[PDB]
């Protein structure tokens, strides 16, 4: 009847119907299992919890993310998450509507192939399609030219597009993302005597990072100000009532996005990666790419990230270039919105891989490019 | 036919049938034997007395508690007490019904094993099960989350439970209990010239403690008030008609629960133990445990104990926490009530260790 | 004149002079105070006891460890222990020689800063330096490449080093150590009817653990053998003359090192932690790290721990890898020996933080990396 749009990013599922302005179902991509003792199957004791229900009882659970660095590693947990999305969150039969899924570029083929297998075997989905997230972000933005930097929980990637034409050879991928920043914050908080070792404490640290961290315009100046003043400190209340205080850490955790060497990686920063991706393109393309820099994803939601982005790109690029960072207030859902647009186009209706095609052709048809 | 629920705590047996709101049989766990001369076996002279019958004739008897600090030490006396419970108090064949017994955590394995041996050898019980008392107290309370402090005559223990899931690594046990308080009161009463040396006099002192003692909100203020006034004194009549007067002792005996150093123990108080047990749990569990503190047992029946409990826990915990002490009027029987609930659940019927299982597997199946 | 080397680990002080093969002063890091009654200040009644003197009279004392999980919590007791080390055990003025102290990685900054404050204020030490223990262990071992697992009373940590170059981003820390094992043994001994509640009884249980415990090669097989035989039981005589008998507990207490869930911790075992730390390193580093596994500390002194270590690491690693566990007979003092080597190098003489530097720069200079 109506197409389903589902952005299953690392640690977050956003699912809804095509034509809507926002998905109904937004929940963490986690599976929690009891910790301290075996499950009493005789009583009404559950052996697993999914999403917000797992978050509510995380104090006695071990939490796992089935998607890691954009690649699904535990397929049973992925099946359970999909089942809960379809029958518990969206109140819809999967066998009633076609599905549009999202994936990061430069992923292993088997990941997509097995995903299709599930979507056609466990669930009797009529038709399905998998799209790249950055293309959907540019679709949501409303332009046909631009270079998209999409950063989530597991994967950061840069994709340029000119006049609606893809540039596959300039796509760049980096494994630094929000989960690495959360781990780095857990490491750094031990300097003030705060210990977080478990997965629930990891969720607490992720909340702290989302609520207090920000990007500094100049790292050295901000470090000097934090060392010579107390105006940078902020307080946070723990679930048990204890209060912690945080200082320069607020701008040291996201600084890893521009200096990956903080966590021991040889790669360059996001600004350098964007500049290098632009310098791949033909000399007649670079100016429009400079004028159109598009951000999407949760990891781009740090305050001040756009200003630092534009400053760094202006430093790298010649002085005669227009440089614009486009950071909409609704970056987090941008990809989903793009899907909701793409599934609503009548010109997209040829993209649907029907069950005749999957059965006759096999898994390889998931790598087709109809266009 | 109908399950039997029996809470055999140190110095008190509470036995009844499952589904009832209270046990029929509540009596002391004592065995009394004649003191001054050998028993005239020729005449109708009994050589031993059990329970209330021993209490009635305690003036010529030496009294013994077969259970000490939650561990059975005299098995013949335990057998006699069980026999009197089954054939004299409850008027029921043990070989007719299954049995649910209670035990304190962190007890020696052999204690349970031998108990099972008795319940399957001397008495031909069809099936039996042993449960932890704090879990039964939480079952009686009606909640699924909370930390239970159970204190009786020999053992005090703290057990937290969250969403029905046990937390075995946070269980705490302390040997200070009502018997130690009775001994401390016997020691302290010598300051006013009152001497109690025998076991019957120990029972008298236990009655005095149960009838006059209470917990002070502030120990220093109460001591100052007692020293500067006579409004704290109370009178008590002895069995022979003599009258004694008691003062600050009324709140000094239970104060040992919060200051064990009064009796030479290095451990911390019950409030500190509860706080430490809570600080073991995961940071996402502690708030619900703060909101649910459950008391059970006779030693928690002192007036004002809940107020001092909440005040101390509020002092230790952060200011943003909800702290509640739940002290029902029927704490003394709470454990038993929990058993009466647990034995009545159809989901519990898989727990019964039948005689096939005990005979085929051996003692280890009790664990 | 001659540098002083002092390894003040949780519950044990090992102090001596640089250039020696072993410290003179080895004694517990405890402070004991009278229990049952107030101290008669009129008579010659002491109010506190330190080290072996506290151990001799522990029957009437309450004992405290000023260092807990590698972090100093009672600074007055630490000051008293340092004073007794300097003026009673080593017969040396602190204001005569420079000092080299040891610390675990990922500790709070304030701990080190206050330590320096004491070493420069209460004692007029000319110069001082704080070093990581695992680096000193590798220095003592004599190699330049290897991954060190150091486990003591409060902290276990893994540090890899390649060609003398540090790898700070692969350092791992765990709070499970010998004190937790002693507490677990105290818990487990109640199954046989043995009760130990006080601190002196804790010392007795620690002696029992040091004297009778061992690591089993296969836990399930050893449990089956102990259940089906009496050859595993051992006897121990208490100070009052009573004799206790111990069975499978001998190998159940150290098994917590490989299965932390025995005490309710979500973390992995020491073998899994070592494997994960190795899998951080670059693919060109891992083989040498496999060939060089170095153990140090008291908690690594259990018989059979090296065999279980090598078996587990062989199980985790590929079959083509050389895997070696290096467990010298003198692991307990290894860190100290490393210090005695490091303080004797002429190239180390630039490391000394002199009083000019501390006074002019302040506490922050304790975090400097001269190198
Ligand atoms: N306001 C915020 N500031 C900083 N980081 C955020 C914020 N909101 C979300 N994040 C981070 O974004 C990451 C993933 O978000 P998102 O990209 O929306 O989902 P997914 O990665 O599953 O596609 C999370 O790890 C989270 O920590
Ligand atoms: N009203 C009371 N006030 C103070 N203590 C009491 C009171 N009633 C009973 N006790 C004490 O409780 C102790 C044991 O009671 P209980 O816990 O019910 O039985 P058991 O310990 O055998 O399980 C006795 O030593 C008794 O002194
Ligand atoms: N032979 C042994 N077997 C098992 N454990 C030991 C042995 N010797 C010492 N230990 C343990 O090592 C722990 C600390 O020793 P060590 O690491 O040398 O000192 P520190 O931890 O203070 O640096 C103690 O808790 C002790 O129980
Ligand atoms: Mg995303
Ligand atoms: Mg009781
Ligand atoms: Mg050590």
């Amino acid at each position: 009847t109506t197409a389903l749009v589902c952005d299953n990013g690392s640690g977050l599922v956003k699912a809804g119907f095509a034509g809507d302005d926002a998905p109904r179902a937004v929940f963490p991509s986690i599976v929690g299992r009891p910790r301290h003792q075996g499950v009493m199957v005789g009583m009404g004791q559950k052996d697993s919890y999914v999403g917000d229900e797992a978050q509510s009882k995380r104090g006695i659970l071990t939490l796992k993310y089935p998607i890691e660095h954009g690649i699904i590693t535990n397929w049973d947990d992925m099946e359970k998450i999909w089942h809960h999305t379809f029958y518990n969150e969206l109140r819809v039969a999967p066998e009633e509507h076609p599905t549009l899924l999202t994936e990061a570029p430069l992923n292993p083929k088997a990941n997509r192939e097995k995903m299709t297998q599930i979507m056609f075997e466990t669930f009797n989905v009529p038709a399905m399609y998998v799209a790249i997230q950055a293309v959907l972000s540019l679709y949501a933005s409303g332009r046909t030219t631009g270079i998209v930097l999409d950063s989530g929980d597991g994967v950061t990637h840069n994709v340029p597009i000119y006049e609606g034409y893809a540039l596959p050879h300039a796509i760049m991928r980096l494994d630094l993302a929000g989960r690495d920043l959360t781990d780095y914050l857990m490491k750094i908080l031990t300097e003030r005597g705060y210990s977080f070792v478990t997965t629930a404490e990891r969720e607490i640290v992720r909340d702290i990072k989302e609520k207090l961290c920000y990007v500094a315009l100049d790292f050295e100046n901000e470090m000097a100000t934090a060392a010579s003043s107390s105006s940078l400190e902020k307080s946070y209340e723990l679930p048990d009532g204890q209060v912690i205080t945080i200082g320069n850490e607020r701008f040291r955790c996201p600084e890893t996005l521009f200096q990956p060497s903080f966590i021991g990686m040889e790669s360059a920063g996001i600004h350098e990666t964007t500049y290098n991706s632009i310098m791949k393109c033909d000399i007649d393309i670079r100016k429009d790419l400079y004028a159109n820099n598009v951000m999407s994803g949760g990891t781009t939601m740090y305050p001040g990230i756009a200003d630092r982005m534009q400053k760094e790109i202006t430093a790298l690029a010649p002085s005669t270039m227009k440089i614009k960072i486009i950071a909409p207030p609704e970056r987090k859902y941008s990809v989903w919105i793009g899907g909701s647009i793409l599934a609503s186009l009548s010109t997209f209706q040829q993209m649907w891989i029907t069950k005749q095609e999957y059965d006759e052709a096999g898994p390889s048809i998931v790598h087709r490019k109809c266009f």
